[PDB]
């Protein structure tokens, strides 16, 4: 994250880190067996990290759970980055606590303008690399489908969203992807890609999860 804030310990309770030897993604818990995370971020020999804030650092809170399987949607082309989602089954259930929380699906999809927090433990540099080891937030706010394709022309398809500020300065970046965007407390969002990070007309982009709702719920109820 560029330009965001440092969130303090465990206030992100739904946040995980998938973890491969190193943190390498965000996911975020959406009950107490499965995780939502980007489909580019797929690797065998998962780790999910949750109660985590400093990731170098054992603090007492963390749960650390191997993925039993993998799911990665049935229509993600790595090329456009059409339906970057996939799913992250845990070999055991985390202990949920106020520490340790799943997020609700939305029910309806969020309009631009809503204000959105955005989080992880990517670079925080749009220039260079600088990783923090503490989880860092953003609020930012949902921009219309209509800036967003002015924005990205040819790239945007109907399971992306634009957010953040065409004036740059604060962003996702490296290292957040796969994360969560949570509007009015429900989980609207992946961290996708963009163009570098915090540049100026070049917003994040992310996965709209409110397209994906009857595809997470019947996959979990057969997996
Ligand atoms: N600024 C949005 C975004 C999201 C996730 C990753 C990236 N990124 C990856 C390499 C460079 C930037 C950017
Ligand atoms: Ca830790």
């Amino acid at each position: 994250i560029v330009g965001g804030y440092t969130c303090g310990a465990n206030t992100v309770p739904y946040q995980v880190s998938l973890n491969s030897g190193y943190h390498f993604c965000g996911g975020s818990l959406i009950n107490s067996q499965w995780v939502v995370s980007a489909a580019h971020c797929y690797k065998s020999g998962i780790q999910v990290r949750l109660g985590e804030d400093n990731i170098n650092v054992v603090e007492g809170n963390e749960q650390f759970i191997s993925a039993s399987k993998s799911i990665v949607h049935p229509s993600y082309n790595s090329n456009t980055l059409n339906n970057d989602i996939m799913l992250i089954k845990l070999k055991s259930a985390a202990s949920l606590n106020s520490r340790v929380a799943s997020i609700s699906l939305p029910t309806s999809c969020a309009s631009a303008g809503t204000q959105c927090l955005i989080s992880g433990w990517g670079n925080t540099k749009s220039s260079g690399t600088s990783y923090p080891d503490v989880l860092k937030c953003l609020k930012a706010p949902i921009l219309s489908d209509s800036s967003c394709k002015s924005a990205y022309p040819g790239q945007i398809t109907s399971n992306m969203f634009c957010a953040g500020y065409l004036e740059g300065g604060k962003d996702s970046c490296q290292g957040d992807s796969g994360g969560p965007v949570v509007c009015s407390g429900k989980l609207q969002g992946i961290v996708s890609w963009g163009s570098g990070c915090a540049q100026k007309n070049k917003p994040g982009v992310y996965t709209k999860v409110c397209n994906y709702v009857s595809w997470i719920k019947q996959t979990i109820a057969s997996n």
